[PDB]
DNA sequence: CGTACGTGCGTTTAAGCGGTGCTAGAGCTGTCTACGACCAATTGAGCGGCCTCGGCACCGGGATTGTGAAAAAAAAAAGCTGCA
């Protein structure tokens, strides 16, 4: 149920975040250097990346390890594919 | 392969120039004497000589450190799958 609501900037971090094949790794800047394959605004596209995140870490729907700036560490994790 | 550099635009900035006006201070002049050259006589600090004994160079033996191979693990990465 609920109100699921839309993203944008916050899609393009989960189609990259799954685009590297690995176990616990996806610094922003890592992030950054792949997406700026532009229609976007790149001058200012860090701080929306980094505002992005900050949420999908609160849903926990993406998954990080220990830090903030300084760990630049995360997946898409739980539990969701087309299921009943 | 990602981007830090070079290129070339238009916009902005202050260097450059020529000039005027002020005075700090560079430098020049003459005076006067404190200070350094020079001298000779005086003597002790430092030279060469020479003697010694303890630090230090060299050795052997035992302790310790670090390298490298070999065996075996942990992991990362590769090649291989069907699905959707
Ligand atoms: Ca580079
Ligand atoms: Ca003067
Ligand atoms: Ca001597």
């Amino acid at each position: 149920k609920k109100s699921t609501d839309h993203p944008k900037y916050s899609d393009m971090i989960v189609a990259a975040i799954q685009a590297e094949k690995n176990r616990a790794g996806s610094s922003r800047q890592s992030i950054q250097k792949y997406i700026k394959s532009h229609y976007k605004v790149g001058e200012n596209a860090d701080s929306q990346i980094k505002l992005s995140i900050k949420r999908l870490v609160t849903t926990g729907v993406l998954k990080q390890t220990k830090g903030v700036g300084a760990s630049g560490s995360f997946r898409l994790a739980k539990s969701d594919e087309p299921k009943k």
